[PDB]
């Protein structure tokens, strides 16, 4: 008896009952201890003594042993122990071995980790994914990881290492083709890596989150090639609540927070800094086999930004069998702005841009019905690389709506580089455009339309302060057909302005273009006393419908017309009032109407 | 002393300290293992051996008696342990009897749900609700469950069963006249309910909420009379952060998302697949005894959804002695489609819904104070009974700024159906109305006004793209009063349509009516050489205050009419200029408008 | 042996091995129990006999003893057991007495509170704070708290009692120079306090959060000075979807639910009821020190409210050597109301307010880049006190788009009281104004801009009904220089007002004033037959640039002029047209332009 007491099976011979209660199970002591399970139920030797973990002791193979035996009996929930770091120091083996993987997951097996878990240097200069859910190292012939959860109040430390090679790959969590997982409360840190966590596998999964976690300075190196923090490839998954931090000045040009790239997808209530980018919005073709070939139901709303580059870029592309489209977006709430730099200095700066796919192409994209509302976004007056919109690849709608600006250009596209088809942009009198980088526009346009046609699109301009350092509010150049459209320019804070809205291939004058803006004209009077003609020196004005006066009358003895319509030469003539008979001449501001 | 260690009281006598610290208690290992409890301590026969889960084995005795106990001690959490499925067989018993109980739950007696509870085949055709708080069979005779939280990873699935009848109900979890009580984590199943959770008893309650969970197929069957998968019907109480799916047929007809029937109520951050409806806002007279006659506050935001009917449905009504009222609403952040279904299969498309009582009433409703703003809308082109808004009851106020609506209508409600009494509209112009259903509009009006009367109204229509197949951008009846209002057209993308605004009963002309619209005019002109009056050749302007161009003046011998004001005889007037004499006749395009 | 079974080390010598797994660690039941930790474990006399926990014992000590020896370890999480009340009788000792500290908290060790905390009368009549991060009497000379969380179902109970004098300080949770540090699901109720949790130290912390919290009922007394339930003092910090109700008529002239006081704060998602204030958006100057002297990326959105003073202050102020300064905050998604209550019954209702310094200085604040966006307010029709904004202090930027305010004024400071200073105020069009108080506005201005100057501000006042009470839409006092600015009246419900836009100084005579309104003016004609001009009897319009008729010409035999403009002596003139001669004269309705 005191030997099987004092032998592994002891707590199976001692009995409890529950609070004494008569009613209980009269069990064991071990089938109550059998009801959790812990790292230190597998950290041992082979004659069964504890190992305690530390730098010179790989916890791997006892981690491992512990997933694959808890799988076992349909899974339950292993505790990584608190005070304790645990240290990572080979590669796994088998189906996550094509995944440079460390530990493999296993479905309806949860973690929880509340103390460290902390990478070795044999890890340096190497790829790493530190937890894989796929089983096999082609992820077309993987099976499914379902129902796993990481959890808790503990680390992930990549441990400093740089990327050995530029080519290579490096994350934290890869759940595969993953549903029903999750990564809630984690901090990880210290690294150079790829990504931190990936969801799904193009477009296999489903009801995958990352919430309440911490990223922080996860790039450290000229090597590393591109990183995104959190990969979304599955739909009906998303991020919420997390905070994303990075010091590395590569972090600026390189790292993105999230990519949202299935249907149904969300990114909600993060606070981001130190970031080149915000969130990608794309449906790749490439990546279409598992939900379609149609990225929709996307949001981001709610958060907070520091950035150095674009906030939201959307895009989608084709491959030689499978065309992307990206529709129904929602962008709200966000309050962003880019970070302390010199012009130039980082990628240009956007709330939004339509981004070229990977080979630089403008002409493959299918993004429409797109809500940009209610956000604010600032970047500071030296910024010249600043735009609410960067319009960089073919666009097939896109609505502004109450927002607030603040930045050197509202649209932007770079002359002489892509030539974008645009349909459906709207842009509603409601944005608000601030005043920050008033006298910073010497030869700028604060709309660049550098696009080979616009159609079915309406610009409201509204200023709120002035800006007479601008070349235009709007400008159009020759190569830039505009068709079923609507452009004004409201006069406020515009009386000093030399050009308002620029239609360099008279293009205003379309049959079913729809603007108005404000002009200055010389008119002479007819010589006769009583209702007397003006009429205007310059005949460039055709197109105008109606036009009416913006300026004060400083006269006694006669006024101009108030108002205004044309004549086949292109003249505008109206009717004033002589009280005295005389030739007149005048320079009025005028608003000049077209269809408005 | 073998005798004692091998008894049910054995680790009772077995000494321990933790960590060996001597500043620690002397305890027994007894008193930590009682420090937490699952059903393995209740899951036993009468002679206290443990009973192994299965589909042959009834838990709901065992689970009943550690709810029980729990409550006995002042309450505790019950782990329903993971890696085993955990059926239930039979009905409770006492107060629950009424309500088809399964479990009674009990207050500060908390829920650990990690593995699976599913329901044997006892329940196939029956009623039934799995754990009920009510502790009478007459709700309003029941004492209160307070401090009850069911929460993990765990699943309730309800065995694909169909209903008997559909006067059946059945129900997951009905918390009764609930007091902080929450459902968090938990994945709820296979079924065909009434409800997977209810909140509160007609007002009585506080603080519930659904939180991170997920609803999948909870309609299978054409018994189902209707589904709603979250009903809350306690104040300051929500649901955030859930997935709603379903797959059938007739969940499209029949199902709703949520339900806020009490005031300081939300629906947040929420995914929604294959419903008919997204919320109803509500306040049934019927429900008013815990928290009062008034929905106030209620919230619907940053939710996604594909539905198939409407998305939110305002509504509320009035019994013998009680009058219930909707106020104070924002509906804000959302992104929602119609999914793909023909034209007229599923209940009328809709963003929001003024919906009559459930007797068909549309005379009871007192609904003010509702915010709609910065959603998106969208309803493949198909979809003719697609609307903004379908304002079919009684109205007491609703205000529309800065969405972006893509579908048929914007404002609708069918002809010779009810009659609503329409007050204190408004639909700003920062509203954006898409063009998926441009050309298909033949002989419909995109606001079609069919009210008893409207007042204190605002409509200002804008365009973004054209739509010539449009009977009208909007209708008035002749039998919908129109007073204390302003309605505008903006004119762009409107130069060729026969009709913008139509009043039927020639309403524009009311004293209080303020409005603006495009309308073609003929004018002929005096012969006088010089300053020239221009009058059109109808009679049907007496309403007018001012009229001005939007045409071009194709002559160079003379000009209309910049302006125009009328006369006591219904006709336009305006002074133009003959350079030369003769009497001119020309149809121009003119901005009407009515002191504005 | 039997001795060693009975005695302390007994656990330790039984073994165990995990579910008979052969490839498990042969372990000793005491290990496995000391993978958890308890107060139980710590809550015991000198002997080490266990002490029940209730009124007459102090838990301080024993609790105290837990969280010291599992920080020595490392950290941990020590559970505080459900069913249980432990009461705390004694103040703590060293580095927390200086902040009437009861126990101390610890870097690592988590605290799993699911019973109840309670106060015992010792504390009736004195300061205390619960628990404290500090270690050190002199916040400057403490050491940091980090990874410290304090969550569960349980409760902390502050005992009902009242604050013995004004000058005393109570607090539930003060975490110290905090740097990932949280609270969640925890109940703090019944108390007369300051604050309920602080997080962070002047700027110094990082990664704070209060989630899914409940504070109810904590000012109860007269002698409480002043409240604030959360007072987030560190970055990277928030609030999110938490409850606070309050039913003290104190509570509602002192209590605010949060402050947010350093950059990249947040509060979301919550429900606050009886409170005076719901949010403070604050840079003090003297809290400068660890984060800079800027709040910039401050969020407020999506809450539920029911206050009685002001919704959201925004302030900053100076010291000696230390300027703060405040910018980059959105305010959207809010429902806010002000609740029954008396005209000045409470302090002035608003939903922003510019405050004051604590000196009451106006000239101290750099406030720019806010935007207020998407929220509903009301206020019942007999507060007068009631705003959209009172702007009662400097401001240097403030920006409203698509809101809708329901409450007595828009634009509100008081009379003879303060005169900000003004710059780049912007309210949007889209800015909806309610009805309620339609009707109780006589002598009152809707905007009232009772300021030393405004510059670069934007005011467009739309109405949607009838309010023929007030005295004018939008009044400048002589007093207040206005200067490159735009005010607008829309026409619709106006033409019944004596007064529309009131510029006691003719300010909107200056060079960069843009302005437009309603107005009612007597012409006179000369007695031409034939085109004849119009001109006022009245010359105060030599500011204006254009006019148009917003009345319709009862007359057959002449018409006035559509359209206008002046002349140099401050008459209007335009051509109407006399079919038959004869002087004229008329009283029309126009529309006021200058310079749009
Ligand atoms: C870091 C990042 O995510 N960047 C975005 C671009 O992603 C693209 O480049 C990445 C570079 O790291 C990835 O490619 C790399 O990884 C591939 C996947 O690894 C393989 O498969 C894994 C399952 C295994 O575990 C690995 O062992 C390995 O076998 C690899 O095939 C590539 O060769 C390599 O360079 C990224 O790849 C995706 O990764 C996710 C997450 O792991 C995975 O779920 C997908 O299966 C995988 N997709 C594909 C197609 O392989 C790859 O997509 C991203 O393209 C860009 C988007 O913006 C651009 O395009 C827009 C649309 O046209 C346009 O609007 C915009 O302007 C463009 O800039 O954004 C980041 O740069
Ligand atoms: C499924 C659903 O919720 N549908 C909404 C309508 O709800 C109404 O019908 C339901 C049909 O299932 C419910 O009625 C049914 O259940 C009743 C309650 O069951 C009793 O009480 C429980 C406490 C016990 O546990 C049960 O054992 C039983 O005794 C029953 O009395 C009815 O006879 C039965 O048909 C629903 O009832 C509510 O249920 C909640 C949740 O359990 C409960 O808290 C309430 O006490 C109970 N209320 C009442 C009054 O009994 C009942 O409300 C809903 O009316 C509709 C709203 O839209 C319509 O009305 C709007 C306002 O006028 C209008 O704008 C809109 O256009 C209309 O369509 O929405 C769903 O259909
Ligand atoms: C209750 C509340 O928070 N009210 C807001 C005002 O806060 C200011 O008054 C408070 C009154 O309770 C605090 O001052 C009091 O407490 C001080 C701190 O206590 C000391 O330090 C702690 C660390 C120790 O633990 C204590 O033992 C004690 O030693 C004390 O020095 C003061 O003497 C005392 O009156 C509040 O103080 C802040 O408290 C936080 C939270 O604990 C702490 O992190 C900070 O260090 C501490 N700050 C300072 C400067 O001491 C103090 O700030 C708040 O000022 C007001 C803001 O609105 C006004 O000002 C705006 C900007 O100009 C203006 O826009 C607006 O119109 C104004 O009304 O809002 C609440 O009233
Ligand atoms: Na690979
Ligand atoms: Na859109
Ligand atoms: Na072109
Ligand atoms: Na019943
Ligand atoms: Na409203
Ligand atoms: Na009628
Ligand atoms: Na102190
Ligand atoms: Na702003
Ligand atoms: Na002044």
């Amino acid at each position: 008896f005191r030997a099987i007491i004092e032998s592994p099976e002891g707590a199976g011979h001692v009995g409890y009952q529950y609070r004494r209660n008569t009613g209980s199970t009269m069990r064991m002591v071990s089938d109550v201890l059998d009801e959790r399970v812990s790292l230190w139920d597998f950290h041992c030797d082979p004659s069964g003594n504890v190992i305690q973990p530390g730098p010179n002791v790989d916890s791997r193979q006892y981690l491992q042993a512990a997933i694959d035996y808890v799988s076992s009996n349909g899974g339950g929930t292993i505790t990584i122990p608190a005070g304790y770091t645990w240290y990572l120091g080979s590669y796994g083996v088998g189906g996550i071995a094509g995944h440079s993987g460390i530990i493999q997951l296993r479905s309806n097996v949860n973690l929880n980790i509340e103390g460290r878990i902390h990478l070795s240097p044999f890890f340096d200069l190497k790829p790493f994914q530190v937890f894989v859910g796929f089983d096999n190292g082609d992820p077309a012939s993987s099976g499914n990881l379902e129902n796993c959860h990481i959890y808790g109040h503990g680390v992930v430390d990549f441990g400093g290492y740089e990327f050995g090679a530029s080519s290579q790959l490096r994350n934290g969590v890869a759940f595969g083709r993953s549903y029903n997982c999750s990564v809630t409360g984690i901090t990880f840190q210290n690294g150079d890596v790829t990504w931190a966590i990936t969801l799904g596998w193009n477009g296999y999964g489903s009801n995958c989150y990352v919430r309440k976690c911490r990223f922080i300075n996860l790039v450290n190196s000229s090597v590393n090639a591109n990183h995104s923090t959190v990969y979304v490839n599955c739909p009906y998954s998303g991020v919420e609540s997390c905070y994303f931090s990075m010091s590395s000045s590569f972090a600026r040009n390189i790292a993105c927070s999230v990519a949202l790239h299935q249907h149904d997808t969300f990114y909600r209530g993060s606070t981001v800094n130190g970031y080149c980018r915000g969130a990608y919005v794309v449906m790749h073709a490439a990546e279409a086999a598992g939900a379609g070939s149609y990225a929709y139901n996307m949001q981001v709303e709610n958060n907070i930004a520091v950035i150095y580059g674009q906030f939201v870029i959307l895009g989608s592309d084709v491959t030689a069998t499978v065309s992307g489209h990206l529709n129904d977006v929602i962008v709200s709430g966000n309050i962003v702005s880019i970070g302390e730099r010199a012009a130039f200095s980082a990628p240009f700066g956007a709330f939004i841009d339509i981004g070229p796919d990977n080979s630089g192409a403008s002409n493959v994209q299918d993004i429409q019905r797109v809500l940009v509302t209610g956000n604010s976004f600032y970047a500071p007056a030296n910024i010249t690389d600043s735009a609410a919109i960067t319009l960089r690849a073919n666009l097939n709608g896109c609505t502004f709506i109450a927002n607030n600006f603040d930045c050197r250009y509202m649209v932007y596209n770079a002359p002489g580089t892509t030539s974008p088809v645009v349909q459906n942009l709207v842009w509603d009198k409601s944005n608000v455009i601030g005043g920050t980088h008033a006298n910073q526009r010497a030869g700028q346009n604060l709309f660049d339309m550098q696009f080979a046609s616009v159609v079915n699109s309406t610009i409201e301009v509204q200023l709120s302060c002035e800006d007479l350092s601008m070349f235009s509010c709007i400008l159009f150049p020759a190569s830039c057909q505009l068709s079923y459209s609507k452009i004004t320019v409201d006069s406020a804070w515009t009386k000093s302005m030399s050009n308002t809205a620029v239609f360099e291939g008279n293009q205003q004058a379309g049959a079913n273009v729809y603007v108005s803006y404000p002009a200055t004209v010389n008119l002479t009077s007819y010589n006769t006393q009583g209702a007397v003609p003006f009429f205007s020196t310059d005949t460039n004005y055709a197109w105008v419908t109606s036009a009416y006066s913006l300026s004060i009358n400083e006269n006694l003895d006669f006024s101009p017309p108030a108002t205004y319509t044309n004549k086949a030469n292109g003249q505008l003539v109206g009717v004033g009032y002589n009280e005295i008979g005389g030739v007149r001449s005048v320079s009025v501001r005028l608003m000049l109407q077209r269809q408005v």
